[PDB]
Formats: structure tokens, C-alpha cells, sequence
């Protein structure tokens, strides 16, 4: 009866969801909509996150109040980071951790601006637990459904599906000596905007989280949006949650 | 009657709002603690929200719930921006945004990283009302409430009371040039990390919103974080409140 959480951020990453679910029932609460149906004839809801961290955690600490689902799979687009990597991959999430957090040393004004130089501000994912302060650098997937997702890899025909370290920040990175530099400072496969986020409300809620995220650009290949990718993303995942939902 | 909800991030921030309640209760869930009690007969109920966009919206996103508040003030300490404001000046937020949103165009490896070139990134702050797109590039603090604030001024008795932009981000900035660039792009009075967060939330909501922050420090001017600050800031807060419970 606890219902699977499945987020996606923007129309295009949730239409083919909700398009999949029987019995459908819509919701909308400030800016958020969600569809609670079946798959499989086991109890899902979709939501539609909107853009970027603030909106994530809205979205998800809503669902959490309204709905108390049993796991979380948060998807959706990024854009490559591992030169690897291209359109079409689909990373699962070993972490993610907020990528946007910057802690920065004192420099008078006459040393300009190096963002090189800049810490990431782990406060960001600070929580509390029983209202005793707990410090996270990151949030783990889920580890069991991680290698969920992986044993799965050869059912997804798009591309490859591997593990790899999700960075999440308000930002939409096209300098590449930007996305290189943040590849070798943090090991990151791919960059988006919301899962961190909406792994920390989990995390806060003690949700069983995992996000998986297809590459639909990459800068490191000269491999511009496309669409398709998120449609390719949700029929993965709902293969993902069907298979969870038999073993239920 | 429908509660004042009155937030701060840190301890630090929210204890003197906490004993000024009367008959109080402490509620937590997730990572979020709430107190609810009165002020001067009327329901108040105070939010500690932890640090950072991700939270705020996740401990406003909360309340909304569960409180359902009339209007929120969000309030806290902010460091200088503005080279006219010094530490224990309090800043009313005319309109706050994610000063952290970057978008840039794309640049080749050769021509390095210049954070001058990221310009704000919207799309963060874009909201659906009914189910249709809103775009949003600020969120104003509800006019007559900001208006009564700066009616105020002269009943604080640690510094000036000034109208402003809070600029908000998981940034915590001490490069002094960056600083300066930030204010002159985007005309900020302070920089903080939750109130465009909370604000985002408030507007979905369409509850009523303002942003009260006092600078606890400024690199501006050489001043390092004073912990009073805070303290003073709940004091005109709490004077804030009673007035518009008068008001009620
Ligand atoms: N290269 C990239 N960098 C950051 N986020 C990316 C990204 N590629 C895809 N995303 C994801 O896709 C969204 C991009 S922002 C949305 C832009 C789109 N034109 C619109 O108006 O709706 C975010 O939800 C983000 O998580
Ligand atoms: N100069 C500044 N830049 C960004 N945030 C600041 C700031 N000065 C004060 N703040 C606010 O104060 C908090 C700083 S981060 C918290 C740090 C503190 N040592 C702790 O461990 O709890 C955030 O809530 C932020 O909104």
C-alpha cells in the first residue's frame, strides 16, 4: 500500500509516466502536480517537480506529507560531465551531493574572482535527526536499488546505464573548462538540478532514494538536447518500478 | 485564528523568538522543528529551518502543511553587499532571488572558466499557477508589509533599517571582487541562503512573505560575524509581529 515515489522535473520528463499509470487521480498543491495511479496494479504517484533545488525539495517534502511513499526514484535529464560518457547514457546514482554549494577564503578586492578556489559548502546538506545535527558531504543511493538499476542495464537498448556520481546545482554549466574542472575535483558523471536536493528530504524522511538521470547533452562531445532521452529514461524506469513491484 | 510563521536557520537565529512564545509546543519532523505558541494572545509558530535553499524550501514546503500560515517572515543574518550598510544594519526585502541560478553559453576548454560570463538562471525561480507556467525573475516581500517594516525603522535600536535585495544562494562569498560584481549585476543589500528559497515556496502558496535580515557581517568593511546581531534581529522582529497582531 505505500505508494513508489517517481519525480521528474519538467513535462517532458513525466508525460510518458503518467501516460503508463492505470486509474489515474490528479493533485495539485501550489505549484505542484501530482498523478496517483497504479502500476502493475500496485499504488504509484508521479510528480512533477519543477526546476532547480528550492523546487525539488518543495516537491518532495509535499509528497512526503501527502503521500508517505515507501521509496523514491528521482529522474529525469543531465548533462555529461565524464567524457565517457554521452547522450543516451543513463547514470545511476552511487551519490549525489549539492555540486552549487561554494564556501569561499578571504581576498581583498584586488585578487579578483577565482572560483577554483572554492570549497564546497557541505552545511548545505547538514540535517538534523531527532533534532540532534547530523553532517552529510553527500547522499548515498540507495544500495540495494542501485545495483537494482545496474543488473537491469542490458534491458535499457539507448545506451549504456553505469554508475556514477551525480552533481546537483542551480546551474546549466557550458564552459567546459568549468565542467572539466568540476569533473576532477569531484568525480562527477553528469550535472542536473534537483536530485541532491530531493535526496536530502529523503534522507530527512528516511525514504529509501535513488536517482537515475540519461544523459540528453554533453558538451565534452559536442552533443546538443535531445528530447528523446527522457522518454527513453522513463521507459526504463518503468520497467525499473515494475520489477520492484513484483518483488513486492 | 491562522498562525504568524516566523523563521530562522540557525539556533542562533531562533532562540529569542522561542522564548518569547507563550504556551508552547515543539513539533519536529524530518529534519524540521517547529515551536507553536502566542505572541501577545495570537498564534505564532516559529520555524528553525537548518541552512541552505534546499531546507528552506523543505522547512516552508513543511509548515504550509501542517500550519497553514497567514503571512511568513523569514529572518536571519546576511553579509554586506552593499558598501553603504555595515554589520547590525537590517535589510527589508524589497524583492530576494537565487543569486546562486547560473546559465552560461558555451565556451571552449582553451578560453578557461570566467564566472563572469554566468548570468542568473531563471528558470530556478519559475513556478506553475493552476497548472500554467509563471515566470518569476525575483520575488517581491509583499509591499505593505515591507512598507510597515521600514515604518518601523526608528523602533530598532541597533542600526539602520533600510530597504534592499536579498540575494540569496548556497554561497557563503568572501572574495571581495566577487562581492563587488555581485552587487553591481544585481543591486544586492546582503547576501544569504534561504529567503528566495522560502519566498519561492510562499509565492505557490500565495501566502504573504517578507524577508527581514540583519547583517552579521560584512567583508566590505573588515566586520566579522557578531553573534548579537541575531538576537537584536528577533527583538525588532517580535516588535514587527505584535504590531501587525495589533493590527489583527
Ligand atoms: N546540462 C545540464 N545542466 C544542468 N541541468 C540539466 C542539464 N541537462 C538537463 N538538465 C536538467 O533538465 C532541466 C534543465 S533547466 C530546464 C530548461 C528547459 N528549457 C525548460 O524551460 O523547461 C533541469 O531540471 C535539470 O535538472
Ligand atoms: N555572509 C553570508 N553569506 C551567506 N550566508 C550568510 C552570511 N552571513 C550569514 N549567513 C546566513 O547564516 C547561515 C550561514 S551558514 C551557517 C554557519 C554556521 N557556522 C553553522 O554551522 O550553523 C545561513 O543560514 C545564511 O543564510
Amino acid at each position: 500500500s505505500a505508494p513508489i515515489l517517481i519525480q521528474g522535473a519538467m513535462d517532458v520528463e513525466v508525460e510518458t509516466l503518467v501516460a503508463a499509470l492505470k486509474d489515474k487521480q490528479e493533485l495539485t498543491v501550489g505549484s505542484w502536480t501530482y498523478w496517483q495511479g497504479t502500476l502493475s496494479g500496485y499504488p504509484v504517484v508521479v510528480s512533477r517537480t519543477e526546476v532547480g533545488l528550492a523546487n525539488a525539495a518543495a516537491a518532495t517534502t509535499l509528497a512526503m506529507e501527502r503521500f508517505q511513499p515507501r521509496l523514491v526514484i528521482n529522474q529525469g535529464t543531465a548533462g555529461g560531465h565524464d567524457p565517457a560518457l554521452h547522450r543516451g547514457d543513463i547514470v545511476i546514482g552511487t551519490k549525489s551531493f549539492n555540486m552549487g554549494a561554494y564556501r569561499s577564503d578571504l581576498t581583498p578586492a584586488e585578487q579578483g574572482v577565482d572560483p577554483s578556489k572554492w570549497h564546497n559548502f557541505e552545511v548545505t546538506m547538514r540535517l538534523r535527526d531527532n533534532g540532534k545535527l547530523v553532517e552529510h558531504s553527500s547522499f548515498a543511493g540507495d544500495p540495494e536499488l542501485v545495483g537494482r538499476a545496474l543488473g537491469m542495464a542490458d534491458r535499457y537498448r539507448h545506451g549504456r546505464v553505469v554508475p556514477g556520481i551525480i552533481g546537483t546545482a542551480d546551474e546549466w554549466n557550458r564552459q567546459v573548462a568549468r565542467i572539466n574542472w568540476l569533473h576532477q575535483t569531484y568525480q562527477t558523471a553528469a550535472e542536473e538540478m534537483e536530485t541532491s536536493s530531493a535526496a536530502l528530504v529523503a534522507e530527512a524522511y528516511k525514504v529509501p532514494f535513488v536517482g537515475i538521470r540519461v544523459l540528453s547533452n554533453t558538451d565534452l562531445h559536442g552533443e546538443e538536447f535531445d528530447p528523446q532521452t527522457a522518454i527513453h529514461c522513463q521507459q526504463f524506469v518503468i520497467d525499473y518500478a515494475k520489477a520492484l513491484i513484483n518483488g513486492f
